């Protein structure tokens, strides 16, 4: 049923457009910057970081780790919203749809990240500001250790060239899965799931005559996610038990974690 | 030995300066307002809310939570600066100090909020507004519960009249507590904090002489403090299992306790 399926499509785009203030779209025109209106600035050494500071909103790698978690505290409302506009979900039981969201939301900030990246680097502050990937490599250790994992991710993602449209209902589809550790009624989870896929396949054939092969990878993509989210708690997991400096202890996280 | 004392004294407030921006002398400035230049603007009802979006660096119960999420982050750094610089405190156990910062912290903003609240509201936004107490108690349901117990603690607390040199030393008894959940090495806690104790009772005998039993007062405090922080948690762990709106639960803190 293609009407339904391309209806779900335009309702999946519109409530992304609503929930994301900073789209894929937006990102590129920024990097294929031909609109030299916003032509981002360049941060690609300490001079230009310095020089960077009186024209943007913004130890460096605490100033970017902060900054990691301030974006988390944001992207969580974001994704809320956004899941709630999934037709089925907020019918499903209270329990799992907190578990639902618990789990999709990490994956979906990294897989939302990759729009900003590219092999060279990552727009920060609402696509003001380009930070060089070597700049982040010349940066305290722990820091390139969380980010280089990220860049990889996001050069393969990004070389399947998906829009907006696309990624709505990719991310759809990953809150609507039913593998999830401690669902209590997997079956309608499921249902909605395979509707979403099927709405996927049919708009990536449209979306897409320059590849074939393009729903099989993207379901890869699924499984690679839950990889970087694993790789990034334990990156925090070692600096939770070996960092000496409290400033650079994730620590709100350690704080919820222990008396919440 | 009391040059040492007041020396220790002394050091602590410098630091409290270096890391907390909005101080106890600030809030009152403003609150007293003489100083005409940043008389608050007044969120009273919805209509002032509404024109005061117009004039302050911003459901309203939602608003607000996030607004306390996004504090919760912000307030760690400042709060984990200041205790480093508590003489002896980075020389402890790697493991103590995360410990003591881990329940030190939610005790201590709601130790230095107390310095923003009257029994009448709260300055918002780096004193820019003043919230009331009677809009806030008009909101959606949750809102109310959470900061009415902050309230009548924050009444209770000003009435001792503290300013920011008392808190400075204060706030480092309660980070110094040898009594925290999983400490290894309490001794060397129990040390500091003693001395600690001292120079506390010396300043309140020097600062205050319109009122005695101030230092037993402000003891009974640190247990007060405690109770206010496993009733917010409470709260919390309701709305956890109660709320049937995804957008209304804490969600980064579910995420960080269950997976990370
Ligand atoms: O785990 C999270 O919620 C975020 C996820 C994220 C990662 C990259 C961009 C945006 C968000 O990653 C963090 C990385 C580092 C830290 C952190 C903060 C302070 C001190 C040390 C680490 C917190 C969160
Ligand atoms: O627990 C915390 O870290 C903060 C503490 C706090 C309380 C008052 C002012 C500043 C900070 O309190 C919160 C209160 C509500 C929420 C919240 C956020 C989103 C949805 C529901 C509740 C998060 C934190």
């Amino acid at each position: 049923e293609s009407a339904d399926l391309r209806a779900l499509a335009k309702h999946l785009y519109d409530s992304y457009i609503k929930s994301f203030p900073l789209t894929k779209a937006k990102a590129r025109a920024i990097l294929t910057g031909k609109t030299t209106d916003k032509s981002p600035f360049v941060i690609y050494d300490m001079n230009s970081l310095m020089m960077g500071e009186d024209k943007i909103k913004f130890e460096v790698a605490i100033r970017i780790f902060q900054g990691c978690q301030f974006r988390s505290v944001e992207a969580v409302q974001e994704i809320t919203e956004y899941a709630k506009s999934i037709p089925g979900f907020v019918n499903l039981d209270l329990n799992d749809q907190v578990t639902l969201l618990k789990y999709g939301v990490h994956e979906i900030i990294y897989t939302m990240l990759a729009s900003l990246m590219n092999k060279d680097g990552v727009l920060i502050s609402e696509g003001q500001g380009f930070m060089t990937r070597e700049f982040l490599k010349s940066l305290r250790k722990p820091l390139g250790d969380f980010m280089e994992p990220k860049f990889e991710f996001a050069v393969k993602f990004n070389a399947l060239e998906l829009d907006d449209s696309d990624l709505a209902i990719f991310i759809a589809v990953i809150i609507l899965s039913g593998d999830r550790p401690g669902l209590l009624n997997v079956k309608p989870i499921e249902d909605i799931q395979d509707n979403l896929l099927q709405a996927l396949e049919l708009q990536l054939k449209l979306n897409h005559p320059e590849s074939s092969q393009l729903f099989a990878k993207l379901l890869q993509k699924m499984t690679d996610l839950r990889q970087i989210v694993t790789e990034h708690v334990q990156l925090l997991q070692v600096i939770k038990k070996t960092e000496t400096d409290m400033s650079l202890h994730p620590l709100l996280q350690e704080i919820y974690k222990d008396l919440y």
